[PDB]
């Protein structure tokens, strides 16, 4: 049957301090409310009803792009009230599944598991095991059938014994919601209306709720705090880094790894300590990145080797590439085959064709490079002092000599020749070799200040 | 009453393999025994009695600033023996806590606890309780108090299982500690005077001794080799930054950050992976850090970004002002807000005013730059080869094309413009324009070796 | 009396997912095959045995310089078979020791311990004790010697309970391994001959088979995966971090440290977080490496400092240098004593002489400079567009200004003076002033776009 998502998602998250609502904090570079709604897609969900209050304009412009239905919470008066507000909306014969917002580990092979365990008419509770469950609702079963949720304050001397505890998530049917949901109350010390109360309204009614443990006590931790946050962070990197190695990818420390966002990888990757990998990322095979490198939104061709202290983003660099260590590749960067990019040089917004070098001390913008050039240690393309920056146009197998600027817009044809020291301001011409002609006074007898 | 503190730091520190004494090994930046002192500063000690031998010397230059009384002790014959060298000085209604120049992880709190806890005319020992206590003192309690500590190898069977050992930090008043200390022998194997024989006199006397546990085992660690250091280094650098993510600063990994010196920060801070704060450092909200940033005694302000690599000292940023990546600011600059530094640039002992860029490959030094200014690509600094380093002045609105050098002293006014590749040693008036008259040669037909 | 080894290698690693086979995967940077042919080294192996098969052309390319003997199986049918391929090259009177390729860790110490226990015409067995050693064969003890291995299907009720299991590797003399080998048969669920059932053969025949235990379950782990191997990268790395904290190398963070090679050290060396030393290096007393620098095939000098993330390969480094941040050392370079390296720097294969400093923004290549140079920011060394690329030579006492080309080959002889923006294509002669004439032209009036 049909199944939709509630996600809990109102909170103020007051131990963030933060001008951020809680739900909007990060874990490997997106809210982690949006680590909740994508795995509510993944399972299959129809509908993913977002229970929001606090940040609420935050919330909007962050997550603007999401296939949520936006319910808008006036007050916090418990979970049960904050599930009620989507209610309305449940479909009486699909299946309902309520998650937090701030709880962003939970598995779809969990959630899959917690919904295929749910009896008609019934309940399906995740549960999970600690060692020590002390201030936790134990889980009391009578055959498979859990007949109470026990809290710390009411339980007995063997019930205190019990390491099953209640996580608050839940599957239920669309109907059995509305009917229970109307039926609690707030008749508690916290004056609130808890969801954690549909387990006592189903067994009122003959229901049966069938408890489903989690595989991981992390996958239902949420974050109140940074510290709890940057625990979840350390938890989720570890676990794509895992998978990575086990797909293939040889990443030398898998603790000093991030991941924001996706990898694609060929066969024989190599990722040395401290890579950060962010937005979409695709590595051919034997791709080598070396340490402290930073790549984001970035394509590399087989066979590249990014040497260390790399930094790349939004660009293409083509197979038997070289780059590095030191290099800055800017948005709109694209490497053909076989190019050489070296230390403390600066590509943004241009093309470099096969074969061609750029190996030092060198800006490169808004500019076309042939292929099998040779781009000089200190050349800069530059601009007057205009408005918009202009385009500098370098044809195949060019010598641009150290030292020389490039000063757009300007079209350097195929086979050109540009000593060093030059200073660019024209067009030059196809096999032209253009030289500075110096002056110089030579002082004989100069003794330096020694 | 009054306190006072004694900090036993004479040792060789034999296996640290180094020409420094123990003590002087740091953590987080500082000196083992600076924590310590440290630490029995924020008690409220009046005197802070060091006791220290090995290493003189360093002692004396290293620690030059500290408010100790400097103990000469001569010869290492015991613990005991070294707080008596001190005793001469105890106030006799004071209360002397004793405690390890190679031990800097102790609290204050509990110490706080363990003075709170000391008896009137007798002692409040400081226990810790291990899991695998042997080779330690077993603290035997009768009622409440402790009637003996049984070392190792005179412990019967259930004394062995005692979990609870003596830590040798102990708190009582002065005239207890002079009476006590000239009773204690040395009739043991090693022939040394321990400080631990008070607990016996101590009962003897029939005067009270009571425990305190401390919290963490890791507190009362001593180091006697580098890697032991290392322990306390990675356990410090935890607690400190466990402590910024309680506060709300969003530490990404706290295993991959180090604080030493102190960190003001105001609310939203974001502090990537593998950066080191060192000194005296303040940022204010919504600052963000990239991943292997370094800052040493920088003020930042409100807003701004630094990109990944960049290496900061002595150094103050205004808001909105954005850094990075791999950029370098050396002692004395000053970046007014909305300032752009970028790759490959180093500025020392500059001002650069509001809303101007130098964003690559360039070396700015003495200089003033007023606001809005544009210094290009390859633009340096420099001077005569003389004797002194003379000032480079810029004013506002100036424009300075690629690749020019700035020749010192000399003075560029408002609204200059400068083309590349220039060579500026004469002072450059208000709106003039200066550019360099290129002679080049032009042949045409050259065919490249190819 | 004498040894041999046998390292069985043949496999083909599937879920490393590579083109390589299996334990041709590094850790440390070396192969896991070649830790353990160095370790049979060590123990005095008089030959090694290689069993190889899968990836065979790779094996002998990567391999190609060690001395063992190749032994080439076409077919996989179990570990005795591997070790029978090798049995006609055992010595009678010698004991062989079996090894995996794919168990880089275990230690000389162990094996030590194993060919000492070995009774005459008997077996020692290397054993592990597991907390969970379900799937393992249990180690049954009857005296002090094996009796049997009893896999976990066979296992009753208390043998189950048995922690201590069986690794495979083992020891005996030459003439035991020829009989019992073939002994072995393969009737079992897999069809294969297994070494293991030299045990049962070795009781059979009256011969004494004894355990030892290794202290470390990591030391007997192999890796079938590249998580497994990431594992043992970080073990490797911690235990070798670890050894050198205890010789006295302060390691800021042996967690954030890596050795891939050998490094030779003075006293109170300090190495900050994220630095890898490759290859052979040596560093003097009181050298200071700061945080992400990479050494590989370096020798640095006593009272060296490296500044953040320089990266240096086959280079010398002389006493007293200071070097970084930023800086790039490639192959070749060799600083005398007492000299500067700043950022952006790029120094490839050319030497420096005593007190001279490269502070900023260039690259020499190909250069001997002498002692007492300034060379300032923007300097580059660069060639003709030519065929071979050649030498600049700088004297001694020479200043060269800031943003000047050297055009090789040029000779520069001592004490002369090089004004900046200049390019030197002819000799400068001793005591000679060379500064360039520039041609400006003024505007007066010129209003900027704004
Ligand atoms: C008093 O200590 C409070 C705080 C104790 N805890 C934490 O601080 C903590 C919270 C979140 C993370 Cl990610 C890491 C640690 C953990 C300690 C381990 C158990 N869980 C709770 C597991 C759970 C999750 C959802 C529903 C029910 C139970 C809380
Ligand atoms: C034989 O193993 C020796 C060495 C054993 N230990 C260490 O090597 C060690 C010492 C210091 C650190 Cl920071 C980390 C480890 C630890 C193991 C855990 C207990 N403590 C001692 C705790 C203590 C501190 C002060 C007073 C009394 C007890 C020593
Ligand atoms: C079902 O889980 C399988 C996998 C379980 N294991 C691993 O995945 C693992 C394997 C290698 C490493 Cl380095 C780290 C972990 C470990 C878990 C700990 C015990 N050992 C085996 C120890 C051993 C080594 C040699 C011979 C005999 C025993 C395997
Ligand atoms: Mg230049
Ligand atoms: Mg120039």
């Amino acid at each position: 049957k049909a199944l939709s998502a509630v996600i809990l998602a109102a909170g103020k998250g007051t131990r963030m301090y933060s001008d951020l609502p809680k739900v909007l904090h990060t874990i490997a570079g997106k809210p982690m409310v949006k680590h909740v709604i994508d795995t509510a897609h993944q399972l299959g969900s129809e509908n993913i009803h977002l229970i929001y209050g606090h940040g609420g304009d935050l919330m909007r412009t962050h997550l603007a792009n999401e296939q949520v239905n936006w319910v808008l919470q006036t007050e916090q008066l418990g979970t049960a009230h904050a599930v009620q507000q989507a209610a309305p909306f449940f479909k009486d014969n699909e299946n309902i599944v309520v998650l937090y917002g701030d709880a962003p580990l939970i598995t779809k092979e969990t959630l899959e598991k917690l919904i295929e365990a749910k009896p008609e008419n019934g309940i399906a509770l995740l549960t999970v095991n600690l060692d020590n469950p002390t201030g936790y609702g134990r889980i009391i079963r009578e055959n498979g059938n859990v007949v109470a949720i026990v809290e710390q304050k009411d339980a007995n001397a063997e019930q205190l014994n019990i390491k099953e505890v209640n996580t608050g998530v839940m599957v239920s049917d669309g109907a059995s919601f509305k009917k229970w949901l109307a039926r609690v109350g707030n008749n508690n010390a916290q004056g609130e209306y808890y969801l954690t109360d549909l387990i006592a309204l189903a067994n009122q009614d003959n229901c049966q709720v069938v408890a489903v443990q989690a595989t991981d006590v992390m996958e239902v931790e949420g974050a109140n705090n940074r510290l709890q946050l940057a625990a979840l962070e350390r938890y989720f990197q570890n676990k794509q880094a895992s998978k990575l190695l086990l797909e293939g990818v040889m990443i030398y420390d898998p603790a000093r790894f991030d991941l924001r966002g996706t990898l694609e990888h060929g066969k024989d990757v190599e990722i040395d300590v401290n890579v950060i990998i962010e937005g979409n990322v695709k590595l051919g095979d034997r791709v080598k990145i070396g340490t402290g490198c930073v790549l984001k939104n970035v394509v590399i061709g087989n066979d590249v080797e990014i040497k260390p202290y790399s930094v790349l983003e939004d660009s293409i660099v083509g197979e038997k590439a070289a780059i590095g260590p030191f290099s800055r590749l800017r948005p709109g960067a694209e490497l053909a085959a076989e190019t050489h990019v070296g230390n403390f040089v600066e590509i943004k917004k241009s093309t470099v064709g096969k074969g061609s070098k750029v190996n030092h001390l060198t800006y490169v913008g808004d500019s076309e490079i042939g292929s099998n050039c040779n781009i000089g240690a200190g050349v800069i393309t530059c601009n007057y002092d205009g408005a918009n920056k202009f385009k500098t146009i370098i044809g195949d197998d060019v010598f641009v000599g150290s030292d020389t600027q490039l000063v757009a817009p300007v079209k350097v044809a195929n086979g050109a020749t540009i000593g060093a020291g030059t200073t660019i301001t024209r067009d030059v011409g196809e096999n032209e070799l253009v030289i500075t002609r110096v002056a110089q006074r030579h002082i004989q007898g100069w003794q330096r200040p020694i």
